[PDB]
């Protein structure tokens, strides 16, 4: 059971070079079932689900290896099924399904249970497919979708915003005969990210990003070299670190447009920054941060990731600040792991009010949330004394080697394994 161990209070300043995205390269390696030449994904991070994929992956009779990057090889794929044995622990198993069937004309899933740790529905990915033709055949467990030929492309509005859908429909749609056109698409920068990687492929897309995506099928998909997005709430974390600090710092392989809201939220703590085409630069000139009010709402505005990571900001800056949650509930779970630290908070209906105050007192914390989690590392680093998170296993989910990261920025930080 894994620690953190974080003496503080220490001024995070330097440089970072940020992972890419864990969620592109997710339904990125998914549709690459959909080459028929080899594919070079540049920039996947070294994570947990990226295994769980590369092993699903090998399985179906794909050709694996990984490093920075992951080679991919999908001229030989034989098997069909995904086993129970591997949609386990992995809500992204789903993303096998389309390429499968749009490629193979057969594509079969495991199903958890009605209610074993995972009754999170997969009903739209399945209906989207049956929209473009696909025979789909349920039995509780598992889910089966096949096609004689090709997929046909449809006019396939959604009634609810979903990534995981999303992602399902436009790759199946690529291979099908037709045009296809998604309403209410979702529109995060991993869907623009995996809808690029398509195109690079051959396949022909327009409108990622916005409401509405259109795809226009094509016999077949090639191989190429592609690389992943930048991780943008990885960026993000770091940005704050920083600004919490008063600190300076450049965050390298980066990518700004991703970021807008998250951005201007920064410079209304009071942080001066500047952007070029892969990097970001913060700045608080020694500066304690400027208390601000912040409203999660669906990308482009703030992202509800970055949540925890302005709440601690607010908790150490001059003044009062309350964050409200527009769209999630339950989102405050850890404030009083934090208020065990010294700071001053108010949690009222979905929102955090937030009383600044000038230096955290070290302590023993936890919180399961990853960006939570993560969030109580910062305030370990500016803590005054030494600061242990426990279970960290959560960061390392989704977070590359942050220990390494946070160390090279002038944290005293220690990875205590065992207990
Ligand atoms: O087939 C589907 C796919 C998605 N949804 C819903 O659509 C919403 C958003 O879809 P996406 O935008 O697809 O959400 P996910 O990325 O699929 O779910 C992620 O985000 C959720 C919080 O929004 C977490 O609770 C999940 O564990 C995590 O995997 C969610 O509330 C889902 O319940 C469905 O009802 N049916």
């Amino acid at each position: 059971m894994d620690k953190f161990r974080v003496q503080g209070p220490t001024r995070l300043q330097g440089e970072v070079t940020i992972s890419g995205a864990k969620n592109a390269a997710l339904p990125i390696l998914f549709a690459a079932l959909l080459a028929e030449e080899p594919v070079e994904i540049q920039n996947v991070p070294k994570l947990k689900d990226i295994d769980t994929t590369m092993k699903l992956l090998t399985q179906l009779g794909t050709k694996v290896e990984r490093x920075g990057s992951v080679w991919i090889d999908a001229s030989n794929v034989n098997n069909f099924s995904a086993p129970y044995d591997l949609v386990k622990t992995m809500r992204a198993s789903i993303w096998a399904l389309g390429p499968l069937v749009a490629r193979f004309g057969q594509g079969q899933v495991s199903l958890p249970g009605g209610d074993a740790i995972g009754a999170r529905p997969v009903d739209l990915h399945i209906f989207g497919l049956e929209k473009l033709g696909a025979e789909i055949k349920l039995e509780e467990g598992y889910v089966k979708a096949s096609v004689n030929g090709r997929l046909k492309g449809a006019h396939i509005v959604m009634d609810k915003v979903s990534v995981g859908a999303t992602v399902t429909i436009m790759s199946a749609a690529t291979l099908a005969e037709g045009t296809t056109i998604i309403e209410n698409a979702a529109r995060e920068p991993e869907i623009v990210d995996t809808a690029n990687f398509l195109v690079a492929l051959g396949a022909k897309i327009s409108g990622q990003g916005t409401d509405r995506i259109t795809i226009e099928g094509v016999e077949r998909l090639g191989g190429g070299v592609y690389r992943v997005l930048p991780d943008r709430i990885e960026t993000g974390t770091f940005l704050v670190a920083a600004a919490i600090s008063g600190g300076k710092i450049v965050c390298r392989n980066a990518q700004p447009d991703t970021l807008d809201a998250v951005l201007a939220k920064l410079r209304e703590a009071g942080a001066d920054i500047e952007t070029g085409e892969d990097w970001i630069s913060l700045d608080m000139h020694g500066k304690r941060p400027k208390a601000v009010t912040v409203r999660t709402a669906p990308h482009p505005a703030f992202p509800t990731d970055m949540q925890a990571q302005f709440t601690l900001l607010n908790l150490v800056a001059e003044g009062t600040g309350v964050i409200t949650e527009t769209i999630f509930e339950n989102r405050f779970m850890h404030v009083p792991e934090l208020i065990r630290m010294g700071a001053h908070a108010e949690i009222e209906s979905n929102t955090v009010i937030c009383h600044g105050v000038e230096k955290l007192s070290g302590a023993q914390v936890m919180a399961t949330d990853l960006r939570a989690s993560a969030s109580l590392v910062l305030a370990g680093c500016i803590a005054e004394g030494t600061t242990v998170v426990d279970r960290i296993y959560h960061i390392d989910r989704g977070y590359e080697r942050i220990e390494d990261k946070l160390r090279a920025l002038g944290a005293n930080i220690e990875r205590v394994k065992g207990e």
